[PDB]
């Protein structure tokens, strides 16, 4: 019922002329049908402090693998290694 991902890099554009990035890797989803089928799916990933964190994604950047996401809340304190979910 529930889905896990792994995050790979969060870019933190410093100026404003793009907004910040972030890109995510869900285990499998290795069809760019599912994966771009996924688009617009919401990933409710967990955190401490109980601050549970829900964007959304935007479009796919690797076809049958990973895709593009973005954050305005932005994470906690370095949290560049936590699973993602699609709780």
């Amino acid at each position: 019922m529930r889905i896990k991902g792994v995050v790979l890099s969060y870019r933190r554009s410093k100026e404003n002329q793009h907004n910040n990035v972030m890109i995510i890797k869900p285990l499998d989803v290795n069809s760019r049908e599912e994966a771009s089928k996924l688009i617009g799916r919401l990933v409710l990933w967990k955190s401490p402090s109980g601050k549970i964190l829900k964007g959304k994604i935007v479009r796919v950047h690797g076809t049958k693998g990973a895709v593009r996401a973005r954050f305005e809340k932005g994470l906690p304190g370095q949290a560049l290694g936590d699973y993602v979910e699609i709780v």
